[PDB]
DNA sequence: GTCGG
DNA sequence: GCTGATGCGCA
DNA sequence: CCGACGGCGCATCAGC
């Protein structure tokens, strides 16, 4: 909205980072950049108001001047007149294509998606199935179909056992109105840091979900991490839906709403926790919270049974997850 | 590229 | 065949 | 001035 020729521009020179120099830390001061700026509530005016604020610094300041004065980036115009740096930042648009095999198919002359198609016996197991959902991987998920998927996965989930927990995370947990994909978070008494009392625990609910044709593609699976592809089914008469992508997480019962809440976020929600955490004094990663000691040495994992109980430890008035935003 | 020891 | 490294996508 | 900047599970490759 307000910005929205700056962010873009950056959100540009970020990929280029990402996908061409190969260069991640770049990647990341860009996109923070941009994310400062797009939050930001007045339309920039200058360089050195943008710099200002966390995260931009002297170059970035340039390139804001020049794009106020021109309405353009020279670098940018450059970048995209190239052919390889374009079509290699393009190919990375397909799920299992990074840099460096984007650097490589472009050396060979495969430049489009159509170029892919023809030497699909150049592309892994990932790859392929990157290509085959290229345009619905890039739809967004509307809250009313990540409702209906929900349904379908906690049912399934109860029907292998029903002492599984699954809990679905990310923005749609904090009750946004559309998501990028689907992450489930699934735990089981049997399954804790101590030991497994019980194997195949993902491998079950993977299997169900697949008997039902909830789950189509696999593009990855072990024992404690499933990552593929699903469909909502349809109705004869109307349009099919869009395949999108699932993941599902085992996580030990002891270690489970640590998780919840880390993969719920926000991003900014999470860090600001963890720095009160911190002088409470506690330390709080993906998977346990810890005291500290009077030296800064973490002690044992503390008991966690909700959410509810992270907060109890850090003296923070319980949020609900919409109020982590 | 930006930041903080 | 084995082990460790790298690519990839992922809060 | 100079190194940090999430870091982890799985698939696949490199190097034996
Ligand atoms: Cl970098
Ligand atoms: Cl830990
Ligand atoms: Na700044
Ligand atoms: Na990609
Ligand atoms: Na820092
Ligand atoms: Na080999």
């Amino acid at each position: 909205t307000l910005n929205g020729g700056i962010t873009d521009m950056l959100t540009e020179l970020a990929n280029f980072e990402k996908n061409v120099s190969q260069a991640i830390h770049k990647y990341n001061a860009y996109r923070k950049a941009a994310s400062v700026i797009a939050k930001y509530p007045h339309k920039i005016k200058s360089g050195a108001e943008a710099k200002k604020l966390p995260g931009v610094g002297t170059k970035i300041a340039e390139k804001i001047d020049e794009f106020l004065a021109t309405g353009k980036l020279r670098k940018l115009e450059k970048i995209r007149q190239d052919d390889t740096s374009s079509s290699i930042n393009f190919l990375t648009r397909v799920s299992g294509i990074g840099p460096s095999a984007a650097r490589k198919f472009v050396d060979e002359g495969i430049k489009t998606l159509e170029d892919l198609r023809k030497n699909e016996d150049k592309l892994n197991h990932h790859q392929r199935i990157g290509l085959k959902y290229f345009g619905d991987f890039e739809k967004r998920i509307p809250r009313e179909e990540m409702l209906q998927m929900q349904d379908i996965v906690l049912n399934e989930v109860k029907k292998v056992d029903s002492e599984y927990i699954a809990t679905v995370c990310g923005s749609f947990r904090r009750g946004a109105e559309s998501s990028g994909d689907m992450d489930v978070l699934l735990t089981h008494p049997s399954f804790t840091s101590e030991s497994t009392k019980q194997p195949k625990l993902l491998h079950q609910v993977v299997e169900q979900l697949q008997k039902v044709h909830f789950i189509t593609d696999t593009l990855s699976k072990g024992e404690t991490k499933f990552m593929g592809v699903c469909q909502l089914p349809s109705k004869n008469d109307e349009k099919e839906y869009p395949h999108r992508r699932i993941d599902i997480r085992l996580i030990p019962k002891d270690q489970y709403y640590c998780g919840v809440l880390y993969f719920t976020g926000s991003d900014i929600f999470n860090k600001n926790m963890r720095a009160h955490a911190l002088e409470k004094g506690f330390t709080i990663n993906e998977y346990t919270i810890r005291p500290l000691g009077v030296t800064g040495v973490a002690g044992e994992p503390l008991p966690v049974d909700s959410e509810k109980d992270i907060f109890d430890y850090i003296q923070w008035k319980y949020r609900e997850p919409k109020d982590r935003s």
